[PDB]
């Protein structure tokens, strides 16, 4: 059946899961920008060595398609850890045009205010979108193998539960386009770091393909952690799109051999 992320009029995929209908949520594709060479053309990342003018114009292009001004975006450092920070209108603009002013040392953000667009960069790692429609909360986390080993997904649920007094049953999640087991192979150190994060009897999100080599499914790993954290199975939507496989739409750190652009994952609510 249809992927939860479907292409819109311009260069971006909207999250089609029902629980997200009340927000502006999606992932950009690589087309429609000003960037050149390995970054062609809609590179949204300011920290990958691309021309800054080109990247800021690409972000202005998206702000235009979304009718959500760049001055209202909030970005974070993305250090491949599991920390998350709550943001408000007072953080608007952080890391929007200058990477150095991004929220430091975290890999996830959440807000319960409208008019704030959470914006994170990806090119293979897992983008995890969160929403509590009733309470008006939205969240976004960046999960590579290190952040997943650190439990970033469950940490978001924990924070919403303990600090925002939201029940896991009131949370919905969408796991967007990322590299699949079809293209992502890792060794024992990687999978060993994930083991402790899953329930004792849980099915493993990997498959040994050769002695010491594993086809890893990070999307599934995060899905299992979210289930354990209390998020209902039917509230979790998962994209089947692989960033490495779908070269016509995405930049891929692995497929492009380390030098490439970044798509922007975003989520926010329009301020009347
Ligand atoms: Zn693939």
């Amino acid at each position: 059946m249809p992927d939860i992320f479907q292409q819109e009029a311009r260069g971006w995929l909207r999250c089609g899961a029902p629980p997200f209908a009340g927000a502006v949520a999606g992932l950009t594709t690589k087309h429609g920008g000003e960037s050149k060479g390995p970054f062609a053309s809609l590179n949204m990342g300011l920290h990958v060595g691309d021309d800054r003018t080109d990247v800021v114009n690409n972000r202005r292009r998206l702000a235009e398609w979304l009718a959500f001004p760049l001055e209202r975006w909030v970005c974070c450092e993305q250090v491949h850890g599991a920390d998350i920070q709550k943001v408000t209108k007072s953080d608007r603009g952080n890391g929007a045009q200058d990477f150095a002013t991004a929220v430091p040392g975290v890999d996830g953000l959440y807000t319960d205010e409208a008019g704030v667009l959470l914006a994170l960069c990806f090119a293979d790692c897992v983008p995890i979108y969160f929403v509590a429609p009733s309470a008006g909360l939205v969240g976004l986390a960046h999960a590579g193998w290190r952040g997943t080993a650190g439990g970033i997904a469950g940490h978001m649920v924990w924070l919403w539960q303990t600090r925002e007094h939201i029940a896991p049953s009131d949370i919905y999640v969408a796991i967007g386009p990322a590299i699949g087991p079809c293209c992502y192979t890792v060794d024992d150190r990687v999978v060993d770091s994930l083991r402790p994060t899953l329930p004792p009897e849980s099915p493993l999100p990997w498959r040994e393909t050769s002695p010491g080599q594993y086809a890893l499914d990070l999307k599934e790993a995060n899905r299992l952690q979210l289930l354990a954290a209390g998020v209902p199975n039917s509230h979790i939507y998962v994209s089947e799109r692989c960033t490495s496989c779908e070269e016509a739409l995405f930049f891929s750190h692995r497929r492009d051999r380390g030098t490439t652009g970044r798509m922007l994952a975003f989520i926010g609510r329009r301020e009347e």
